[PDB]
């Protein structure tokens, strides 16, 4: 139950940075971004310009070493086992821009692993190096429109080998982070050989941007959010082709790199909602502490007191369920930890969804205004959902594994 | 449980008016906003052009009979029964613009009302006419940004008597439509002699937004929504001078003036959730039979036809209520109604929201953008258990009125 | 919305026989069941007497003209419809004896209502007319217990033809009232030939009690609840011949006998669950204002008034969902009907058991006693998600109909 | 999140010792209880007979060191910490009887630790021997029937100092185990001067069961379980007079004493329910995977799957955060676990009820029969709502110590 020496070191450091360094950052990108529209003036496009407080906040926090800290490898990352990283992760959740400001975002965080697990040495040397540096961005292309993709099975954009080439065609979405100018390469998983063995039918690719026939045809709003500047893009591929070293571990090697990579990006989305969390309980205490109506203070109002009550138990409880699959992962690995790192994914968007919507009434009109971050975190933690594959397709992993306990 | 012939005639020409006529502009309406945010192009200004063909649709309403249906004047309106109304009112609730169209939208609604009630003769003439023809808009300016107004004698805001004028100062936010380039004029409750008798403390006045103080300082969104053209504004009022005529009923009447005006309201309000539930509803059925995974139409996955018929019974059970009530304002009047219309209050945005939040689920990463109405349509739901009081304190009315009668 | 002349005379009649004559012999009853348990004092065979003073209530009910009120043939019954009946049970399932009382209960109205519609003339002079005396009672016996009995298809026990005779074997159990001294006679559903058309596979024989190889195995508690005097018992079958004249309809009949009657019962029991809500929110309402703690009545501390206007919508909402299937009943049939009347089996089971589970939280540990009606109530709102076939099953009839609409 | 060497021996242990030597016996007992029921034969008083079988398992028991593990002296229990005693707990959840055959049951555990800290060295000897050696039973009596006992300071029962004599008057209820013929003694709370200092107004005394003046008026259910054979009684005190040595630590000092002992309990009765949680999951599963309906395991129906998924989600989450408290009990004692003790008060029981509710389902008209253990134990965690404080009372707690963060 208690952190090894270092995770309390960077627990106490990466929360201070955060509220010292970046938070006062990101409340004025915010405020900026809803002044403007609130005026209804300037253009669309200046509201993707990429914070330029970004660069520096990045550059303070490498000098501070908070730098890579989701990567255990101790050369190229922070070391740090998944129980160690857990409660920082937590920390991260608690801004918009704390995972970029120490290089641990979502999709990038996931995609250098990919890279350093599977990589060759060359696209370890063009690609993961770059990433590694936060000089350079990516995004991960799997779900497609047109196609049920929560059922992987059903992936119809196709990576096939023609001679000393891969050829790529087909249309992804919801791709995190390709509206960024520094988004200069993509994963791309597809189709491959239909006839071959299952679990060998789809391949990843390592694909640059400026590839002739990559379009981004438009990018995607979250109920009115559009998560500037990397947004959530569509990109289409048009008679892609690449040479054939392009592919990452090679051909039919797709489902085995997502299968060997499982656990660690579970428990970081679970543990940033802790933090979003934590954060909507906190603003809902504030709130109702400071408010007043009908002779009393919002929070002594009604049920109020047993909806913080409940907000803390969930939260408490929750973030345990995360820590354990987190220790469980550390001692067991990913083949002892299958039914938790589905158990978490459930279970901490759903949580944070239910706090976030406490703590939005306890604020009234205001609560639904980006004035304060509870609108935004609420979709967010909606999203997280559906992002990384639908509750009900993990509670159907968790109910497999039960039931299997009684064959 | 059966309508009247006058009824059952509206209901179809209502219907067949929304899908022929106004779903074709509220779809390319709709998109285009999506097409230029999605490209990163072209002004903030221009999302909130008043789309030319609702001028049009109005018109076509008009010719068509299907104008001031809210009103039950007979002379200046449709002269409905809330019983009559009330389908009509759930057939616009599955559109954004119908209310506008038939001229039957919040706030206008209500502030017609308010005037054909209480206006002074000229008052009618100069501002209840035009809004009866559609020309101009208006708001409501009561909910006040520093105190919570939850809690109506937190109004800080003033308008008071001197000499033959009445002197207005504050501040008023979430007013409904004060973006609108027609919003010309506001009813605006405030607080007039702090020691007058219970009840007669807030006064109403009918303030022309071209008045001298008067400042528009920003509109504001509900998760990134800002619902153009007519938005929620933030309005400050600097020493605004009015002739004391410009009281609605006089000073005082605050009060009396909006007890006597409740229960349509919240009946109009309550139906116009059941038709955004069931457009979910079916948005639901249709995608849920169409996409496949996991070798099945989704809709036959897990528990998702356990979730279509949750919703069914949902919409049905609360449907049934607002129809109650509108009955028992029909029979009874708003003094044996006054459970009821806050019952409804309640009953109606939840059950939206949830039956909003499945079908979001049911359709994926997709269920949150706006290619379908779902993600506006819930944050819809979302405002309206806040919008016109929060739950909790309807809840507080149905509790009060239930322990009364054990007395 | 409103009863007919002499549905409003009758809820008055019923109401009033109710409070003034059945609930002082109710509570005496229940008092003394609990005394003699209380003491751990007496038999387990005393506790299954029938009250004596039950044939005097049905006496002084039968000569108000309060009699066999379910039953819609004039001559032998109330003349009801369903929408002028509903209320009246409402009334009813405020009361354990109540049903009893009137000739209304369980499943003696049922087994009445088949053998009225379908029983030959010698059936109907033998059985039936002893019925609508009160004179005897009966079971329905179609649940098996090693099958399950959700889906009828699955029925083991038979009931075949050999010669002029039907031969029964098998074992049914909760088998409501077949432990009554006077249940005489048991109306039996099995398998006939399952080699017929689907929905003529299965029969129903009127079987009197005393037949040779009939044997009442033993009695069912829920939650350790037994029910007397009639309870839920297990009865075998071992070798019982009847002349095959025992069938009703005939060999293959059971699912037409089943469909034809559907509609009625479900509408019953439904508005007996809101009386069982109703006396749940009245015993929180009164025991919530007398009872004082942490300075308050109970009802005024923390979210105790939210949970009193939430059952309050929750039963008013529920109410109307089923007088409208009444109504639908009334006016279309079953065929107009088929989604409401699962749809309310449903809905009042499970609106009844959370609003009797907050009734006995509100009366602390005395709500889980027999010193008030709660415990029990809880136990049977409970019970009515299982009896008549379980939620689930009546979800997915719910569900079929509304994805029906889309094809 | 590791258990000691001796937990983990001690988890195989007591797990083997239950399933090998208590569960036959268990299920014995309850068969014979319900085959006495269900043939409505014998007498009510044979039902409170103690199973002889008992004093063999707790000899058996004894002779294999699984005895009073619930205390943390060496000398006189088992020298477990919190978080050894833990897992022990869960698995004596899983049996009706485990607690008992250990001496670790309620409400004498409790008694056993307020005397082994509070105890003079006469009391230690003449009543906490005896009890170490489960020789004999107690109960605590606090729960007043006609104040509400959930604010303690409601108390109204007395004990006060009358020379050399303390004299006792009052009625309490809910007395869990004052029917067994082994309960030789008492710990009563009363009133002694309220016009001491508030905390020093109450007082425990030690009080033997033949002490002329007392009497156990009745036993009470909970939904018609009476839980033989030490049930749950009201007890009434008239003109009760011992030595003023019969005072426990010595008047005034009640509160002192309650909040001395808190903790242990609550992680005991907490880590009770996630056992019998489990127990109910296991019954879903092996009742849905062997029956079949519709073409299918039941299991494999509707939202059944997703239904076992969130239990076991539940019951994971609960138990780490009971797991938590345990040790937080362990390292900073009760006053860095104040929160803690009572969000596991609210949460297990909560999860406990929600999990087997499904499991009583799955189970069909079976589940709310005793042929399963799955209505008892319904009955047993809704009972632990209220049993040692209300549900309600902790959120007060949980929210106050959240609140008072922001001060
Ligand atoms: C914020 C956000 C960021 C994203 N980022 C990325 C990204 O970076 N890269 C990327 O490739 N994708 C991304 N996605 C896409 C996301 O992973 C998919 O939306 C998700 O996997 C569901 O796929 P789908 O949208 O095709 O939905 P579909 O598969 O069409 O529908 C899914 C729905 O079907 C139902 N369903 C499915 N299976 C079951 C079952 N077993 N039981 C019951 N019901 C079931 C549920 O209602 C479920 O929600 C993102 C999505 C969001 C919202
Ligand atoms: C979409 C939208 C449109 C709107 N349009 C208009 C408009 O046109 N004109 C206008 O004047 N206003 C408008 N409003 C404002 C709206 O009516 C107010 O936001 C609302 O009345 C709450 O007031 P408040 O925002 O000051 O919240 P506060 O009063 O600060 O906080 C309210 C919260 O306090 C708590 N609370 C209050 N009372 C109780 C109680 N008895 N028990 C328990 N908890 C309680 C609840 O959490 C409640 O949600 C609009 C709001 C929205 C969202
Ligand atoms: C108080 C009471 C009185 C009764 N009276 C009578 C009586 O008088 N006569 C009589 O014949 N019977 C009676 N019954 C029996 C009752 O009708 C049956 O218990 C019920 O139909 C379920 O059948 P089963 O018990 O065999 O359960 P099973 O069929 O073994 O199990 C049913 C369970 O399976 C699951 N399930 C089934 N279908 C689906 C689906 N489509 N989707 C998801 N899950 C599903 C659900 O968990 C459901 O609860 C009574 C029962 C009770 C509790
Ligand atoms: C199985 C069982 C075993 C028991 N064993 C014992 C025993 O061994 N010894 C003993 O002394 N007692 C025992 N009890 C009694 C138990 O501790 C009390 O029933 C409980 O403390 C509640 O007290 P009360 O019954 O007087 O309820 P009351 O105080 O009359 O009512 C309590 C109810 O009031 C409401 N309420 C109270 N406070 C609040 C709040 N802050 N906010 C909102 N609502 C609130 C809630 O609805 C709460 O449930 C037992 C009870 C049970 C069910």
């Amino acid at each position: 139950f208690a952190p090894s020496a270092r995770a309390a070191e960077l627990i106490a450091a990466v929360r201070e940075f955060i509220d010292a360094e970046v938070m006062p950052v990101e409340r004025a990108v915010l405020a900026h971004h809803d002044e403007l529209l609130g005026a209804r003036a300037g253009t669309t496009a200046e509201l993707w310009h990429v914070p330029p407080e970004l660069d520096s906040l990045k550059a303070k926090a490498r000098a501070a070493g908070l730098w890579n800290l989701f990567l255990p490898d101790p050369e190229l990352g922070g070391g740090l086992s998944n129980s160690e990283y857990a409660p920082l992760a937590e920390q991260m959740g608690r801004s918009l821009f704390a995972p970029t400001v120490f290089n641990c975002n979502a999709p990038d965080s996931g995609n250098m692993e990919v890279l350093h697990r599977y990589g060759s040495q060359e696209q370890k040397e063009v690609w993961l190096e770059p990433l590694l540096e936060g000089d350079i961005r990516s995004a991960f292309c799997m779900t497609e429109p047109d196609v049920a993709s929560s059922d992987a099975t059903n992936m119809a954009a196709t990576a096939v080998v023609e001679g000393d080439e891969v050829v790529i065609n087909g249309r992804k979405w919801w791709s995190t982070g390709v509206g960024h100018p520094d988004c200069k390469v993509i994963i791309f998983m597809g189709l491959t050989d239909p006839n071959a063995h299952r679990y060998a039918r789809h391949s990843m690719v390592l694909v640059p941007m400026d590839t002739p026939g990559i379009t981004v045809e438009r990018m995607l709003p979250t109920m009115g959010f559009y998560d500037e500047p990397g947004g959530h893009g569509v990109v289409s591929f048009d008679n892609v082709r690449l040479p054939a070293d392009a592919f990452i571990a090679g051909p039919g090697k797709g489902f085995e790199i997502a299968q060997g990579r499982l656990g660690p990006g579970r428990v970081h989305h679970a543990m940033r909602l802790i933090g979003l969390a934590e954060v909507a309980l906190e603003h809902a205490c504030r709130r109702g502490l400071d408010r007043t109506a009908f002779g009393k203070p919002l929070v002594n109002l009604g049920g109020n007191r047993e909806r913080i009550a409940d907000a803390r138990i969930a939260i408490n409880q929750t973030r345990l369920l995360v820590l354990h699959a987190a220790w469980l992962l550390d001692t067991v690995g990913i083949m002892g930890a299958l039914s938790a790192v589905s158990e978490i994914k459930v279970a901490a968007p759903n949580m944070a969804q239910q706090v976030i919507d406490m703590a939005i009434q306890i604020h009234g009109g205001g609560g639904l205004s980006n004035d304060f971050p509870l609108a935004a975190a609420w979709v967010n933690a909606r999203a997280l959902r559906l992002a990384d594959g639908p509750d009900e397709v993990h509670r159907g992993v968790v109910a497999r594994i039960e039931l299997a306990k009684y064959a």
